[PDB]
RNA sequence: UCCAUAGGUGCAAGAGGCGAACCAGGGGAACUGAAACAUCUAAGUACCCUGAGGAAAAGAAAUCAACCGAGAUUCCCUUA
RNA sequence: AAUGGGUCAGCGACUUAUAUUCAGUGGCAAGCUUAACCGUAUAGGGUAGGCGUAGCGAAAGCGAGUCUUAAUAGGGCGUU
RNA sequence: AACCCACUCCCGUUGAAAAGGUAGGGGAUGACUUGUGGAUCGGAGUGAAAGGCUAAUCAAGCUCGGAGAUAGCUGGUUCUCCUCGAAAGCUAUUUAGGUAGCGCCUCAUGUAUCACUCUGGGGGGUAGAGCACUGUUUCGGCUAGGGGGUCAUCCCGACUUACCAAACCGAUGCAAACUCCGAAUACCCAGAAGUGCCGAGCAUGGGAGACACACGGCGGGUGCUAACGUCCGUCGUGAAA
RNA sequence: UUAAAAACACAGCACUCUGCAAACACGAAAGUGGACGUAUAGGGUGUGACGCCUGCCCGGUGCCGGAAGGUUAAUUGAUGGGGUUAGCGCAAGCGAAGCUCUUGAUCGAAGCCCCGGUAAACGGCGGCCGUAACUAUAACGGUCCUAAGGUAGCGAAAUUC
RNA sequence: UCGCUGUGAAGAUGCAGUGUAUCCGCGGCUAGACGGAAAGACCCCGUGAACCUUUACUGUAGCUUUGCACUGGACUUUGAGCCUGCUUGUGUAGGAUAGGUGGGAGGCUUUGAAGCGUGGACGCCAGUUCGCGUGGAGCCAUCCUUGAAAUACCACCCUGGCAUGCUUGAGGUUCUAACUCUGGUCCGUAAUCCGGAUCGAGGACAGUGUAUGGUGGGCAGUUUGACUGGGGCGGUCUCCUCCUAAAGAGUAACGGAGGAGUACGAAGGUGCGCUCAGACCGGUCGGAAAUCGGUCGCAGAGUAUAAAGGCAAAAGCGCGCUUGACUGCGAGACAGACACGUCGAGCAGGUACGAAAGUAGGUCUUAGUGAUCCGGUGGUUCUGUAUGGAAGGGCCAUCGCUCAACGGAUAAAAGGUACUCCGGGGAUAACAGGCUGAUACCGCCCAAGAGUUCAUAUCGACGGCGGUGUUUGGCACCUCGAUGUCGGCUCAUCACAUCCUGGGGCUGAAGCCGGUCCCAAGGGUAUGGCUGUUCGCCAUUUAAAGUGGUACGCGAGCUGGG
RNA sequence: GCUUGACGAUCAUAGAGCGUUGGAACCACCUGAUCCCUUCCCGAACUCAGAAGUGAAACGACGCAUCGCCGAUGGUAGUGUGGGGUCUCCCCAUGUGAGAGUAGGUCAUCGUCAAGC
């Protein structure tokens, strides 16, 4: 079943997005470009530990 | 058991028992409430026991405050 | 053909204390009111305290504004 | 026999008696019966064991205290007149005979809306109807084809379809979970006349009760279109006339 | 004080515990019974004169024995990570010694896991297929499962619908 | 203070209609007054109670393990630490030997006694250390070659392992002086208690305090849901779709049918482009069904997932780019007890596609879910108990429940009661009454057929229509502050759907016997064996051994076998 | 008013089917794939440069009711209110009133703009 990840901002900020995704078909990282509150841009946030 | 100790006799002085409550201690429930019930509550209450007094207890800061200060203990009204 | 009462006389069931809210009726009025306690004792004193005259915010705080927000934009609450 | 016991019948049952009597019955030198004095007791004693007995009380004695335990449960609640006047529903609940918010009653204050009819706008998929879809029914015609065989062709060509037959054409029925169609009524909305007991609507506060409903008509499910059956919707009456 | 019996006891039988300051029981304890007894004794448990007998199962749950290994308490405190501040630094920030907050290496018995016994310990003791000179039935063969598949006796019974 | 028949909270002395009847005792009998007595004991309910059980939960007495204390000496086995000489340092490599660093570049202390080696050895073994066997004797040649740095030389630490030292975990043995003795003899004393003394035995064990693991119904306080055509058993309990549902919304049943407790980084956004299923004809192995060509067809396909409502600007299909599955909000609504829920134009920041107008705050829509408390993680213009910090708290983001009994009593919980008890209920079952009549029983309609032929002498299949309250049931209206339930005995009373006796018609009625139907209720209508039986089966009778109602008549009339 | 193109209003009385007809202009077919652009292959479609040919295909216009689609009048069914019966169903008074079918209609009717008469 799909499991809860975090997506952290490549900015210094301590902002991150949730979600979940299917491991065991995609075990790749995710890359994807969203927007920083805090900076007020769009930058590109990295999967993490929900945990 | 040598010493002297336990022990044994004689004198004096005191205590012992009773009392409704109050006071300082020792021991200490459950029903009940939680709309069930274990933590919790009821409650350190009921009850039992021991001492004292006309009262008792506590009392003269190894205390509070807050950089300004207060000045032993007890009781009442607020802070609430 | 469900309950209660053989009958009479007497007795027998919404109380009291303390905290409050609303209404009626009064005293003062941007102020109102004292508690313990003194007392010439139902008087008078005692205004510590309580409520009101300003709100918003979790708070620091700012204030007829304030909170949220990057935002004197919008919106919540408040102000004649 | 005495003495200890208690198997049977009857009487008695407001008794002579809160366990007896008459007539029969068992043991009767023993694990016997009995007097006096003594010991063990309340989650404790004693018991050749029946949960028996512990002062006519025992699956935990009596007495006085905690104590007016607690009781969503029964019962009861005392003089008079005037105005108004319910509910037995929805939602939740270790809830279902309790309670809470909303709906329904009453009182106060404020404020401007309401009801009935006429006219004008609006959506619908019910009753009815129908077969255009999805299912289901009958008759006839027309047929691919399976094939009923078929001269029996070593086994392949066929003579024909004497059985069945998709599909199509026409006729003909049915449907809560079918629809090419489709009302009456009921619901929203607006504009108007009058009536309203002098108000109807709405808002905010004080006080509730009630949340076991019953039958009758109409529309339904369930049942047997059985029940003074039962479960809904909508009216009327009883409740409370 | 509605049940006198098939219920209880019983003599006999068996298992098990106990070496004496006994096991066990009543007692916060002192002590007392057991017992002024001593394994031919004392306690608990079941069965119930006598006769003939008392079959199979140690997988479960108890009890008994074992000690190699695994898991394992209080206790102890290696290691790591923080808080404070003499100092250094323009600053940001680094920071010794003390004190202090967490972390948790190592040590650690019984028990449990393991190994083996024990049923007059608490308990348990099965199915399906073929097969005989008529039929029928299977002495006989396969096969599944189990810790093991009820023996001797008795049986429409105080048990049988 | 009458009977009957109706009615009626459904079994009436009291109501309706009607019939009977002067007023009042005494002796008797018990049919009724749902007669008296005991707030039903059966049954259900109460977030009632007792007592009992256990591998229910949570604890506990007792028993047991170990640490510390009371509690000491010696010897020995052994793990750890620590001190000293540290002599040990044998690799590719070098005559020979590598952990390195500074003084140091040759050693001249009996030279550095010399070639092998003697006594002891170790040795990644043939290398090194220790008196050259003689004795006061020229060997290591200092990069001499090689080796990553040549020894000689003063110092800084350890390494394989030894000796001792002062400590230290456990093990065993012993000793005596703590402790213990329910062992002897002396004294207090005139004493099987108790002390003190002294002998004997055990002995740092036992035992007690405190801390800790195990066991522990021996004992204790409790829990063990609700709905429900009575309870129990079974089933269900939250969410989505359709019907019921009566053409706005909503609407119940243990009514009729199905699904959910997910999926997707593309299955989302945008730009561009394109239409299906199926049928027929033609065409290599396939042949009804593969891929290819053509015509028809237009949605009979598709839509991640049930069903319903939708789908051409396709919401269906493919390709390129991409992250709007964005952050702060939010006019206004729909739903609604609350807590929750649903839709959304527009504004401000930053984006993505597109030439651009524009579109984008996930997916065609409606299921895919769980409050608060508590604890964890990342931030933070907040707070921070004298002060500066810090701990802790607040705010924002996020994680942990099949709390499925799904508005979730607690972090934590099963049973028995026939030994039972209290408060209540005809709000709710068992007996009898009532309503109903599926069923039961009794009639009738049709007539295929059986009856040698012949439908109806006697029967009668497949089907149909009634009657009675009479069985098994349905319901739950009366009674739970009590209406005694099977069978037997005693005593009855009524109906007729007649068993005998009486009167008739038909007959497949010769007679004697019968069969069937019609009329008729006056009177009659067995005894026994078995069983608690009513029934039933047997034996023997009789003219015959009727069927039913009466609280399945009758316990204030008896019994007590069930 | 006449013909052809673009965009609309209206969504079958406007559609389908059959027959006839249109190239002056417009439109369509057409030639080639150099150049922009394109095919998961193909200039088939999209695109570019015009122009020799034709009205065949397509499209438009005009005819026909064969199919489709519209469709009365009258009657019938249902139904709100009030009242009756023999009451599982109906009837009466009053208001309302389908669906199906029958007679019959239909080969559409309009607006703006630009090219030729
Ligand atoms: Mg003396
Ligand atoms: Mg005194
Ligand atoms: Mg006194
Ligand atoms: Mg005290
Ligand atoms: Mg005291
Ligand atoms: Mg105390
Ligand atoms: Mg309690
Ligand atoms: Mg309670
Ligand atoms: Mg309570
Ligand atoms: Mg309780
Ligand atoms: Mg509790
Ligand atoms: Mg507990
Ligand atoms: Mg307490
Ligand atoms: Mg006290
Ligand atoms: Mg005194
Ligand atoms: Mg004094
Ligand atoms: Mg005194
Ligand atoms: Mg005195
Ligand atoms: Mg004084
Ligand atoms: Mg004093
Ligand atoms: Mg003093
Ligand atoms: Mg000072
Ligand atoms: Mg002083
Ligand atoms: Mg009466
Ligand atoms: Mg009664
Ligand atoms: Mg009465
Ligand atoms: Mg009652
Ligand atoms: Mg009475
Ligand atoms: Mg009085
Ligand atoms: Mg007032
Ligand atoms: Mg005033
Ligand atoms: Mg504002
Ligand atoms: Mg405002
Ligand atoms: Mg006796
Ligand atoms: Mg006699
Ligand atoms: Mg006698
Ligand atoms: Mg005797
Ligand atoms: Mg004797
Ligand atoms: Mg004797
Ligand atoms: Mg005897
Ligand atoms: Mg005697
Ligand atoms: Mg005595
Ligand atoms: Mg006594
Ligand atoms: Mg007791
Ligand atoms: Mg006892
Ligand atoms: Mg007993
Ligand atoms: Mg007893
Ligand atoms: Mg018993
Ligand atoms: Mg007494
Ligand atoms: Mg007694
Ligand atoms: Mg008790
Ligand atoms: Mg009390
Ligand atoms: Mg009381
Ligand atoms: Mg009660
Ligand atoms: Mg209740
Ligand atoms: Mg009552
Ligand atoms: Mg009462
Ligand atoms: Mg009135
Ligand atoms: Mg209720
Ligand atoms: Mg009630
Ligand atoms: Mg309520
Ligand atoms: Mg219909
Ligand atoms: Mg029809
Ligand atoms: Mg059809
Ligand atoms: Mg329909
Ligand atoms: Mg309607
Ligand atoms: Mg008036
Ligand atoms: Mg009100
Ligand atoms: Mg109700
Ligand atoms: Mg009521
Ligand atoms: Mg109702
Ligand atoms: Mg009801
Ligand atoms: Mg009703
Ligand atoms: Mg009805
Ligand atoms: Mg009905
Ligand atoms: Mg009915
Ligand atoms: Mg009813
Ligand atoms: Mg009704
Ligand atoms: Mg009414
Ligand atoms: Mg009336
Ligand atoms: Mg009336
Ligand atoms: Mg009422
Ligand atoms: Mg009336
Ligand atoms: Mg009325
Ligand atoms: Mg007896
Ligand atoms: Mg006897
Ligand atoms: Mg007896
Ligand atoms: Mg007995
Ligand atoms: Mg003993
Ligand atoms: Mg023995
Ligand atoms: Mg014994
Ligand atoms: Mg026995
Ligand atoms: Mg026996
Ligand atoms: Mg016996
Ligand atoms: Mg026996
Ligand atoms: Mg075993
Ligand atoms: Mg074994
Ligand atoms: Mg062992
Ligand atoms: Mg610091
Ligand atoms: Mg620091
Ligand atoms: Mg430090
Ligand atoms: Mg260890
Ligand atoms: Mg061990
Ligand atoms: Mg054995
Ligand atoms: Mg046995
Ligand atoms: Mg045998
Ligand atoms: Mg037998
Ligand atoms: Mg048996
Ligand atoms: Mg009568
Ligand atoms: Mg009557
Ligand atoms: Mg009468
Ligand atoms: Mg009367
Ligand atoms: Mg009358
Ligand atoms: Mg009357
Ligand atoms: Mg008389
Ligand atoms: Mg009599
Ligand atoms: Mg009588
Ligand atoms: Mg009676
Ligand atoms: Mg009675
Ligand atoms: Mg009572
Ligand atoms: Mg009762
Ligand atoms: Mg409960
Ligand atoms: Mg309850
Ligand atoms: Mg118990
Ligand atoms: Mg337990
Ligand atoms: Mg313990
Ligand atoms: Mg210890
Ligand atoms: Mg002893
Ligand atoms: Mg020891
Ligand atoms: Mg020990
Ligand atoms: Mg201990
Ligand atoms: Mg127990
Ligand atoms: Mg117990
Ligand atoms: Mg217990
Ligand atoms: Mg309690
Ligand atoms: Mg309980
Ligand atoms: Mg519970
Ligand atoms: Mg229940
Ligand atoms: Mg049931
Ligand atoms: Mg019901
Ligand atoms: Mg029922
Ligand atoms: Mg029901
Ligand atoms: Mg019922
Ligand atoms: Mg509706
Ligand atoms: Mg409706
Ligand atoms: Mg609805
Ligand atoms: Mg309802
Ligand atoms: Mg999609
Ligand atoms: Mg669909
Ligand atoms: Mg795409
Ligand atoms: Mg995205
Ligand atoms: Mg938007
Ligand atoms: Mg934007
Ligand atoms: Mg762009
Ligand atoms: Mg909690
Ligand atoms: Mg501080
Ligand atoms: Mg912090
Ligand atoms: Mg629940
Ligand atoms: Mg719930
Ligand atoms: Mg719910
Ligand atoms: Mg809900
Ligand atoms: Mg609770
Ligand atoms: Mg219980
Ligand atoms: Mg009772
Ligand atoms: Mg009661
Ligand atoms: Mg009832
Ligand atoms: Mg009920
Ligand atoms: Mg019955
Ligand atoms: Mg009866
Ligand atoms: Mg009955
Ligand atoms: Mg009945
Ligand atoms: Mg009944
Ligand atoms: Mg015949
Ligand atoms: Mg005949
Ligand atoms: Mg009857
Ligand atoms: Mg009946
Ligand atoms: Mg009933
Ligand atoms: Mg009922
Ligand atoms: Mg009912
Ligand atoms: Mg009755
Ligand atoms: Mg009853
Ligand atoms: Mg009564
Ligand atoms: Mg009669
Ligand atoms: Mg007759
Ligand atoms: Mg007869
Ligand atoms: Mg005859
Ligand atoms: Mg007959
Ligand atoms: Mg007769
Ligand atoms: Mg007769
Ligand atoms: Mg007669
Ligand atoms: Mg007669
Ligand atoms: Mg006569
Ligand atoms: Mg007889
Ligand atoms: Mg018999
Ligand atoms: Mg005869
Ligand atoms: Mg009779
Ligand atoms: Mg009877
Ligand atoms: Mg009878
Ligand atoms: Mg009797
Ligand atoms: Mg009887
Ligand atoms: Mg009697
Ligand atoms: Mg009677
Ligand atoms: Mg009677
Ligand atoms: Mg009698
Ligand atoms: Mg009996
Ligand atoms: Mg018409
Ligand atoms: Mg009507
Ligand atoms: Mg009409
Ligand atoms: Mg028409
Ligand atoms: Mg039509």
């Amino acid at each position: 079943m799909r499991e809860l990840i975090r997506l952290v901002s490549s900015a210094g900020t301590g902002h991150f997005y949730t979600t979940d995704k299917n491991k065991r078909t995609k075990p790749e990282k995710i890359e994807i470009k969203k927007y920083d509150p805090v900076v007020r841009q769009h930058v590109i946030y990295k999967e993490a530990k929900i945990k």
